[PDB]
């Protein structure tokens, strides 16, 4: 299209907000490397391993392009424009680009590594529009667009996980060749482009309830429904069995009727992140919250949505409960909470039931009198859905994911994704690109073995999405003025959300989007 | 129509493939005796029953036409070419009709059985299309269109069961009388029909899924989102309480964080085909599943669509977790194992829980540090839904039924049937048929007195079932081959679902529909 | 279409030559028993058979009406009138025809045979077009339509054979059901019919 010498492609990174609309546009330049030297290879668990780490599956020699976060579309200012105004928002469609490509040749002779440009050389780009590939998107994984526009990131390898029995492989376990799709061939001038229109969601709850799912009555009139205030009365000098009924009011509040119930649990162990308060022990799989698949156990992480804990409790967290982001800098094992930056999901404790307690007691034997037995209560650690439950989904962050692929199951029950975001039943398509292998000298002579040489190569170029985001404009009638997300006044070293001396960007805390508040 | 002399009809059995449909046509010669003497009795349960076996209802003179069986519409080889090559199917609509009604009267005398034809009798045919009978398809019931084309089979008699207090009745059970009904009198030459269009209904999932819900990551790439993973570190020559998180990947694939849970459970009792393998002690209903409905327990059988067993134990089953089809000839009470053929529904393990084990853990406690308190946690013996879950329905087989009757109630939550197939608010009407009651000779004096003595007579007759079925063809880029179902090759005394030599048809083995693979 | 008491059709029996054609006519009685006792019954060769006598297939209740012999067609006239005047002959065309089908009821009460009409009884027809069932004609069967017009001939029971290893049956054999296919219920007062061309073919050498 554009040969040697003439650009495929610009820059277009900015926000543009109009009315009940938003699009946000990056671009941001990727480096490709040959991956497994253009083969594909067969992986699996290491022997020795437990039974919950078993895999397998395959390595293939592509990358692909990840922007499954919202970090990779909105600047931070961008982010307190969005949550201190809108009630709710939503994509609807996107734009994809990929330009400006160069492949470059890579040789190594005595010692010396010397790049030169491959104007002949091809880059394979196809999108998996059709689903047919396994949908790694959406399992929160590293490689996405960096959220500063000025950083270069590498492209993932692409890689999927089929069914294992241990760490060996079964007849149903399938196997896909993605050079068995239709790809486009981009040599330097040529681009690649396509445009996605998302489904209908639900608005995100971009808000905090005002009122509690328990004080939703009103406190100056009485209801006229009675409920089982006495049991016993006094008789001569000692207790008799008398039954009796009040109406409730404000005084006794907790006894009211009422016509919904707090959301589902899934009880979480409670840690805290003052550490001497933590039992001294090993419980991070013992005391962990497990769901029990095909004899492996799994992490529930984060789980339902539930709160973080409740009033003048912030010390204290669900173990697998909440998402935990790294600061910058952050290794990959064993750091401390200090390098860690916690979420925390208390905007929903109106609606939701908090993680660490029971959701509530249930009687559990049948009362009599005069041999007499006493009723009786249970906790309840773990509720499914009832009929009346009303909750609030997990909220989503700055860093976080946007979206993720609802499984093409025959059933599911709100396919809101557990790490928060959208459900999508037909997700923005994967896009897998890789390097052409290009042979290197081959003999003289006919061989009938594949090819085994190749000159070492990669492509650099530029990557370009473009949503559209829609807007629930806050139509709140409130006096009194609401939380907003705010920059600290007060000087410091450095400022939130920019580069340091060394010129690294870093993202100081995680960044909800529940600021404005709506009535139950 | 025809009069006598003069076919009514034509035999039609045959099916169409056509794109995306097949056509399945079934003609069977039926056997229609007289009922109860021509009465309604009432029936109920026998004196000295247990309070769960109690029941009080209504035995009607009628019969009724059931095809609510796979095997009454395909052979095997149009399963095994439905169940190969096609990702899911559903009814869209059904042709019924009745012709070559003939009525034989049959007398006695002197020990004498003599057969004539009564061309005069009546057969009345009646489709209860407004459903204000007691729905009795739709319970795996006994008297269904034989899979065999060429067998003849008796009509069952018609029977409902209404509301009881034991073996009594309340002023709230409800009493039917099917010739409140009009119906369609039919003599040797007329024909009954009537066309029925099914609702919209989803896909069966006539395939196995090829991942995991929990492998549904890209093992190659670590997740940005952290994990508790220490508890504790060394500190001094004793332990010391320290929290600290890691990143998850391939090597603690387990703590990665997901979007989706399991479907629900309710956990059966483990049993095992090996004999020796089982507790020496009679717990059919000690340790059986049940639910506890208004004071009577009933088993819980199938239930919910559960697995029926993890990796390398295909020898354990759920006590009443999966269906269980006799073999031919096979007994009513006490059957050996070797006699039945248990059902298997391994291939939906990769979304929903082992039927014999927990779902999972929960925490029961809050831990705590210096007195402290270690971490606890319990099994979830019973998962209710929860938001985030998805699952798989049960497995539809050749032997098992097609649909059945959601109960018209307020609420109802994926209302597929738990013993496998397609819920339909209104299923394919039930079809009465019952011989017109013929006086014998009366007195030459009036009398009062109903009749009580009556001719003998049954009828005989072909019924035509012709249903057409949507396919939802399979569009799979795996590369390997998929598993099949296939017959065996090595010789054997008898072919697979053929006769015998005593031209007895049977049914080896169960066929599902799970062979193809879908990723999740 | 006849009802009771009304003919579905007429006696055609004759042969029409007309220049380069003859047209040959022929109507039989028969009669058709019922076989297996309605049963499809699996038979194969007795044990101690040579493996050369070895067989595996099934025995069906259907039978089937074969005219696969000259005799069915020709009179012994006609064939030499035919083998005397022309150097060679080839079928072009056929039809076929089943009529005044009656169904008969037998029963047997101390000893004594009793045969009476049943009016409402049919019987099933089809014609396997498709070619999907084994084709048993040809085989040099007793069973033809008989050489005389006036004999009445027992309706041959189909059955059909399949892949053996030695009496047993292997995988890769087929079981076929008759009632599979779609076929015309006859009462009595209900006649069949069906026509049939011939592909080209060459000419028979009646010559030396």
């Amino acid at each position: 299209a554009d040969g040697v010498g003439n650009s495929s492609g610009n820059w277009h990174c900015d926000s543009t907000w109009m009315g009940d609309r938003v699009t946000t546009t990056s671009t941001r330049t990727w480096a490709l490397p040959t991956y497994n030297n253009h083969l594909y290879k067969q992986i699996s668990s290491q022997s020795g391993a437990s039974n919950d780490n078993h895999y397998f599956g395959y390595s293939t020699p592509w990358g692909y392009f990840d922007f499954n976060r919202f970090h990779c579309h909105f600047s931070p200012r961008d982010w307190q424009r969005l949550i201190n105004n809108n009630w709710g928002f939503r994509p609807k469609r996107l734009n994809f680009k990929l330009f400006n490509i160069q492949v470059k040749e890579v040789t190594q002779n005595d010692g010396t590594t010397t790049i030169a440009n491959n104007l002949t050389s091809t880059v394979q780009v196809f999108t998996d529009s059709e689903y047919q590939l396994p949908y790694v998107l959406g399992s929160a994984h590293q490689g996405c667009l960096p959220p500063f526009p000025a950083d270069v990131f590498m492209v993932p390898q692409y890689g999927y996980l089929t069914l294992n029995n241990g760490s060996q492989a079964v007849g149903r376990s399938s196997f896909y060749c993605l050079e068995y799709f239709p790809s486009q061939m981009l040599r330097t001038g040529n681009n690649f482009t396509f445009s996605y229109t998302f489904e209908d969601v639900p608005f995100h709850s971009s808000y905090a309830h005002s009122q509690s799912l328990d004080r939703l009555m009103n406190p100056l009139i009485d209801q006229y429904l009675y409920y089982l205030s006495r049991t016993n009365t006094p008789s001569g000098t000692t207790t008799q069995s008398r039954l009796q009924f009040s109406q409730a009011g404000a005084s006794d509040i907790r006894d009211q009727s009422r016509n919904w119930l707090p959301g589902p649990c899934y009880r979480q162990q409670r840690v805290s992140k003052t550490s001497a308060d933590n039992n001294n022990s090993e419980y991070s799989w013992t005391g962990a919250t497990k769901y029990h698949l095909n004899g492996r156990d799994s992490l529930v992480n984060p789980g339902p949505a539930m709160a973080s804990h409740k009033d003048d409790e912030e010390k204290f967290f669900p173990q697998s409960g909440v998402l935990i982001f790294g600061k910058q800098g952050s290794e990959k094992t064993n750091v401390d909470i200090e390098k860690v930056m916690i979420t925390d999901e208390e905007e929903i404790r109106t609606t939701n039931p908090v993680a660490t307690e029971q959701y509530g007691s249930v009687s559990t034997n049948l009362q009599r009198g005069n041999t007499s037995r006493q009723a009786a209560t249970a906790d309840v650690n773990t509720q499914g859905v009832l009929p009346g439950m009303v909750w609030q989904d997990r909220d989503v962050y700055l860093q976080g994911p946007i979206w993720a692929k609802i499984p093409h199951t025959d059933g599911h029950f709100h396919p809101s994704p557990l790490m928060g975001g959208f459900g999508l039943k037909h997700p923005p398509p994967q896009i897998l690109i890789k390097n052409t292998p290009v042979p290197a000298n081959p003999s003289t002579t006919f061989s009938a073995a594949k090819f085994a040489s190749f000159i070492t190569q990669y492509s650099t170029g530029q990557v370009s999405v473009e949503i559209e985001w829609e807007l629930q404009k806050e139509n709140s009638k409130r006096w009194n003025p609401e939380i907003q997300y705010t920059s600290n006044y007060n000087k410091s070293i450095n400022v939130d959300f920019t580069v340091d001396t060394n010129g690294v960007y870093s993202e100081p805390r995680p960044i909800g989007t529940r600021y404005l508040t709506r009535n139950l």
